């Protein structure tokens, strides 16, 4: 269902995307709070803002910055907010 089609949507962009939103989803799971339903619609929601990215020809990086703990940590932060 939904987890694994939004997995093979990771799986269909460049490595270095894929890499990076691997680190991402093991920093939230390695310290998330909350609910394992709000990581994952923030991680689905990274996951269109990386496959428009990709489309649009931008490297991950641009995206996260270097520092992808501090990135994710802000994604963990704003999860409150945003789900």
């Amino acid at each position: 269902g939904e987890y694994k089609m939004m997995m093979a949507r990771v799986a269909a962009l460049p490595e270095d995307y894929q890499f990076v939103f691997k680190k991402i989803q093991n920093y939230m799971w390695n310290f998330s709070a909350g609910n394992g339903m709000d990581m994952l619609h923030i991680q689905y929601e990274l996951i269109d803002l990386f496959e428009a990215g990709a489309a649009e020809g931008r490297q991950v990086l641009d995206i996260t910055g270097e520092d992808v703990a501090s990135f994710a940590d802000e994604l963990v932060a704003n999860a409150k907010t945003y789900v």
